């Protein structure tokens, strides 16, 4: 609503300065028609001064990302567990804005880098903005906020030459990971398919920390936030992600923009695990430790409500670039815990917005404003957009009749710290011994992945570690991996020409936990928005008709279809020159196009076949509708995810199950 | 109230964060009742971070000032001289905002420093914001904008110790003045009563530069802007200005605030001198030279309209502190000239707002916004408040149908440079020799003051120059003063124990010009708002009765009356302890209070000092009731003196006293050099 | 010293840009001798751009103030009470910088306003800079830092018109004082001659808070800092202070400058009251409470060393 009031419409009218003076902006004022530009040319200077100052500092982490507006809807009256107003009645709706991001890359880096991903959600509640600033991975690399610049320095580019962009595959990152074993758990998630999701819509979100739900009576329970994707979970394969980074650095923000514009806004169930305060140490680790998950076997998910994203921003800079989240944006009914990672974040997010906004009044920007009245004695500051009528902004006062009133547990629905919280003991800079098991849970995670998924994780480590120059770093890395799993360390060492150290079984175990596998999570629940490329030709009229037939049948089921040919015309969306297998979730070749697969100035040598072969190699559903093609491609007609029909309607029925299966993992070799 | 849309009301409600979460802000969150404060206390950090960041850089000059909202009303359709939309119809009304200031002092320096004063006016017109950023003195110290930092560094405090505050009475300033003879004219104005005005309401405003009026057909005329005060002109005397600087640093801002709140908003006639392009060098000087005035005998003032300030800001910081004036905020119908001082100002004011605002979107602050729609392709930048719909912000485009459209002389009422302007010649860093006479106009100015005004100007120079430690600088100063006037140089040299150099008559003359004298402008046209202190006593109930009677009769003529006694009670506004003569424009003692003329309630001799100070500073003083000799004798004031009043009758006392307030100052109480 | 190495001498030489190119700065470049100024005039823009950006925000409190360099010399090896390295040997010298100030006025307000005064001392020790950021009055108005903007909004000028400058003599200040009774102790000090000292050299400095001295073995004691003036204590009277504010707004800064230039640099004995941890509530109040002094009858002063100011800054802004 502050969003609509600040929109500026330029669809009609004459150019004006920022002070409303009609002007021109196409030629400089000069002393004669071939003469020097004049200093008194105010039109030139105001325009270029604005241009000169357009940029602001990128976020220190999560610089690369994209956002959308939507709604959250409560499923029930949750007063039984929290006083939180946005959860206080069935069907209660609250507007949201969400930004998704990577962690390490600068603002112009590729979406499909391997990375932890941000999932930050703002709920504009009727008792204040509430932000959950989370990630797609439920556990974090480090156990104390003070270590965050060490982690980030080590993973960001080496500071002499600023290489490599958006990547952990260099010595410093692996030096840090091997010297700081708290990193293992998040490292294993990021080395799995969770590090390369198929889209922002196909990943989950997690608050990571344990928080508290607090009731109006003051009793509390411990919670973890989980946002569970209704689109299902899906990942790229690494070799595909690399090419995609080059062919389309905007892949995830494009995918989100497109799904929203087509009426397919993504959805999540907002859930919690809820446990009692006495269970803080009951599960075999400390709930204050952000490197641990609570297995679903010990605490099931309760569904609180529905999160839907359904409207794109109007201006990226003003909304997505300027949104300033804070876990300190908290509301009555929620409280913090003593997680030393969370505790330090509270300081950092308030402070960093001064850097980004260059002034203290960043909560006045339309995107950061609340949707309820503000009453407080904050004043002045650069960029002050309010005119305060209260000329006695201090408490206690009589000159403004004692207003604003103090709000607390008793009065004014004030935020209040959970009143059962205590502290005791020496003031110390010590890590709790309860945080010391860094290896059991990564092993639990690894155990819970399918064999193919385990192989992809080993191969991600083989790829990254083989790029580490230092032989000593590589050995130290093997030492740590070996504490999680000997087999992992053996298979990793094989690719780098070192021997693994002997098995150390202190942390080894065979336990599994549900719901962490991507491959294991069954077929996608929906195929809407998935992309089908139809490889066709203009040389045969039958090819284009076959292409058009297929189009209409696939588009009916909500698939985004691209017909590719040598050159554009009616019915053809893309040329072979601009097409690539990274652009599709499945690829169909219409038999009429068989000749392209066996040279043209219109596209690089071998392109049409390369698209089909890359798609197959990357595990995608592929087919021919009309077997010369299958033999050009070395693609066996009996393979799972390979479709060959002369019949259109049988082709499509089968192909669509392939899209749901999404990837055909039998095409990847195991150790 | 023109800015009502941005106001925030806190007359009810619970405290919230800036994101609307209700909170408390009186006690920190601690680990135990006598424990350490916690980092998770976001209530504490949000409030303190806001406080830690409240201040913004002061303006590089004119840092000390005060402002008010108003209205400008046009007296005519001025289409026949200018296309300016705000001047296009009789009675047309445009909101304004004005800020007045000193030049040299920091924030918190005293209003009544001796200085050039700013008088900056924003007209929020229906064709964009138009600013006239003027001073109370019509000529400037320097002839080229590039010399501004030199001037300002020399006047501002010495950079090793930052002494002295808000004063040109130090070596560096007079070193600059004496080495840069262009300074002489403004220097003479600042050493006159114009350097110490009685209030912002009692000074004029001037644009200083020659500008152009431009008609829709492209023809232009040369103009000077004059804002002529309807309250009259009035000054302090130096010795009063110094005491006032201590007793009430906020004298001028309080005076303006009070006049507006009492329904006595000050007024100016906004006027121009208008001359042809052909007259640029016709008056014996260059109209491009900002050190020169056009004598009113050569070009009379034309009244364009009325400026009235009638509404005080709601929040000083948000309005007065954040207002960002620019002579680059120009509208169709006005243009610049090649005055080299003006020319560089165009650059400085756009640049310096980046320092003040800390980001490029300073035109979006409520006080800076225009009152018409904005359509342009400026985007992003820190602090961006707009959400722009047009996703094609480039020209030329087809994807936004070629909008926004280019505005110019022939379409969309665009600004346009006066089309008869030309340049010719080498690209030079040279001063035009037409700028070289630095001395004739300061002499013209000096000749146009009354004998007592001339004395006051000489005495201001004696005061400041006697504080210059360098004997070499004092000598250089006398050299320049001597080129304006031998008599000035001799009279100033007398105080500083140097001989003046031999007369040099190159620039001496005896011409005079109307309208530059303050003493010579006759009685004030109005005495509304002037301050009368009535010195009484609580010892005698009849003194209080007399004070009450006098109050009723003075208030019915719109004077602001303060009754002073030993202690407060009904009928008494101020105690003697807080009272001072700098607080009044006239002083009356009620004869019941004669005995006061020791107590633990006020400093010794305070009641008499107020009366003696007021008399010595030239103010109307008197005793009401009939018994006047004890007070006048104690004070050493002659009963028959001009501006000295004694009557038994309250009615007759007030009639006479009110003539004295309009006379304002009694100049026969000041000695003149022979 | 970082200061000496960053000094810039301009007693000879030709004018240069900030990147070392010789230039002139007295006339703008124009198209013709009576023509418009050219955008290509980089000499003009670099000079004006610097001028346009010379100011920085004043301090949110204590904006009006003045400073000097000097030395601190320890009287003893204080290892028996603190591990602090600048106090570890008789005669050990540490460079200092001190800035004195008022609290409420903006940076061009008068020195002789009635107010609490700042006395902030930096010791550039051989184990890091150590700052004691104190006032000339030993107790503070409020008991919790979260109330500081309330105190400060109330004493600073009313926000609609920004009146009155540098004074507590207005409704909002007295409203706060009368609603928030913790203010009474400092109020009494500020209303006494401690609010209008004769000079920065004629006042004491106090750390105000209780701090701790920690020995290398880890034991600790509670301390209050006191800087006791060797010039004696002296104050103005109010009628005089008011006139002085107008006649010389720079009175204290001039006084300090002159005393140093004449070889009369001011001195303070740096002292502590030192008490056991067990005595935090022994004296009839809580030593965590910054509105309370420890009467010297209950804990005497120990003199640690001599603070002397003896060198004025070279550039006021930079230092
Ligand atoms: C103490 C330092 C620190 C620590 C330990 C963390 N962060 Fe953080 N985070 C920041 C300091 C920070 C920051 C420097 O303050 C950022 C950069 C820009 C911003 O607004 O805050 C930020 C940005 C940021 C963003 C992007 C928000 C947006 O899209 O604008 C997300 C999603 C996260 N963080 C999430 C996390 C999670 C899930 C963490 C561990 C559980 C975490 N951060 C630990
Ligand atoms: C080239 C530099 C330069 C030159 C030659 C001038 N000025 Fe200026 N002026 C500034 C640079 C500047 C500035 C640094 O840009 C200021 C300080 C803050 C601001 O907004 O602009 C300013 C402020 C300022 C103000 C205060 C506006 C306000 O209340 O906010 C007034 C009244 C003037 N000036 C008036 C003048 C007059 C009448 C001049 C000679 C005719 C003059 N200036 C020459
Ligand atoms: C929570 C806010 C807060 C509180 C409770 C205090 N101050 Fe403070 N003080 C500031 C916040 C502040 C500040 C806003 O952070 C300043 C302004 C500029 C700066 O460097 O710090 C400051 C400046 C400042 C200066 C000027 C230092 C200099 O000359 O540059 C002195 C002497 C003091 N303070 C002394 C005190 C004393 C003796 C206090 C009570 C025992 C005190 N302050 C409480
Ligand atoms: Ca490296
Ligand atoms: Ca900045
Ligand atoms: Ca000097
Ligand atoms: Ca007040």
């Amino acid at each position: 609503s502050p969003l609509a009031a600040y929109e500026v419409d330029d669809s009609t009218g004459y150019l004006t300065s920022d002070v409303g003076g009609p002007i021109q902006d196409q030629t400089s004022l000069k002393a004669g028609i071939r003469g020097p530009t004049l200093l008194e040319d105010f039109m030139f200077r105001q325009k270029i001064q604005h241009f000169d100052h357009e940029r602001v500092p990128e976020r220190a982490v999560h610089a690369r990302g994209a956002g959308a507006h939507g709604t959250f809807t409560s499923y029930a009256d949750w007063s039984n567990i929290t006083a939180a107003s946005f959860l206080n009645a069935t069907g209660k709706q609250t507007p949201v804005f969400v930004r998704f991001s990577t962690v390490a890359g600068s603002r112009g880096s590729a979406d499909t880098a391997r990375d932890v991903h941000g999932f930050a959600t703002r709920f504009y509640t009727d008792e204040g903005n509430f932000d959950i600033v989370g990630n797609n991975i439920p556990v974090f690399f480090i156990q104390d906020a003070i270590q965050f610049p060490d982690l980030i320095h080590s993973v960001k580019p080496r500071p002499d030459n600023e290489i490599p962009q958006a990547a952990t595959a260099h010595d410093s990152a692996w030096d840090f990971f091997s010297q700081q074993p708290s990193t293992m758990h998040t490292l294993f998630w990021a080395m799995s398919g969770h590090g390369i999701p198929r889209s922002y819509r196909h990943m989950d979100g997690f608050g990571v920390h344990t928080f508290r739900f607090v009731k109006d009576d003051g009793s509390s329970k411990l919670i973890k936030w989980h946002f569970k994707s209704r689109q299902g979970k899906a990942s790229l394969v690494w070799e595909e992600a690399q090419v995609l980074s080059g062919k389309n650095a905007d892949f995830h923000r494009q995918d989100l923009w497109d799904a929203i514009e087509s009426g397919n806004g993504p959805e999540w169930d907002v859930c919690v695990q809820i446990v009692d305060e006495s269970q803080a140490q009951a599960f075999g680790f400390d709930l204050l430790d952000p490197t641990k998950i609570i297995p679903e076997e010990y605490a099931p998910l309760t569904k609180l409500g529905l999160l839907k994203l359904d409207r794109n921003p109007t201006n990226y800079f003003a909304e997505t670039e300027q949104v300033m989240f804070q876990p300190g944006h908290i509301v009555r009914g929620i409280d913090f815990t003593e997680d030393p990672l969370l505790q330090g974040r509270l300081f950092s997010y308030l402070d960093t917005q001064l850097n980004r906004n260059g002034g203290p009044n960043f909560e006045q920007l339309p995107i950061n404003m609340p949707r309820v009245p503000i009453h407080n004695n904050n004043r002045d500051g650069a960029g002050q957009m309010f005119i305060h009528r209260n000329k006695y902004p201090y408490t206690p006062n009589t000159l403004n009749s004692g207003y604003p009133r103090q709000a607390n547990q008793n009065a004014g629905r004030g935020f209040f710290t959970a009143p059962g919280r205590t502290a005791s003991g020496a003031l110390v800079r010590e890590v709790s011994p309860t945080f010391n098991d860094h290896w059991s849970q990564p092993r639990l995670f690894f155990n819970s992945l399918t064999p193919v998924e385990q192989q992809f994780l080993v191969n991600a480590m083989r790829f990254e570690i083989s790029l580490v120059k230092s032989e000593e770093v590589k050995k130290n890395v093997l030492t740590q991996l070996n504490r999680v799993s000997h087999d992992v360390a053996v298979r990793v060492a094989a690719a780098i020409g070192l021997g693994a150290p002997d098995a150390d079984d202190t942390y080894y175990h065979n336990n599994k936990t549900a719901g962490v596998s991507i491959v294991g999570s069954g077929p996608l629940p929906t195929i809407k928005t998935l992309r089908v490329g139809i490889l066709a030709t203009t040389s045969e009229s039958s090819a284009l008709d076959q292409a058009a037939q297929l189009r209409t049948r696939l588009e009916k089921d909500g698939l985004v279809v691209t017909v590719v040919a040598e050159t554009l015309r009616e019915g053809v969306d893309q040329t072979y020159s601009t097409a690539d297998a990274t652009g599709f979730d499945g690829v169909v070749v219409v038999d009429g196009a068989a000749a392209l697969f066996a040279s043209s100035p219109l596209f690089p040598t071998g392109r049409p076949l390369q698209i089909f072969v890359d798609a197959y190699r990357w595990g995608k559903p592929v087919g021919v509708c009309g077997s010369e093609v299958l033999d050009a491609a070395d693609v066996p007609e009996d393979g799972d995810g390979v479709y060959s029909e002369e019949s259109v309607d049988m082709f499509v029925e089968e192909f669509e199950k392939g899209l749901a299966t999404f990837r055909f993992t039998d095409r990847f070799a195991l150790d």
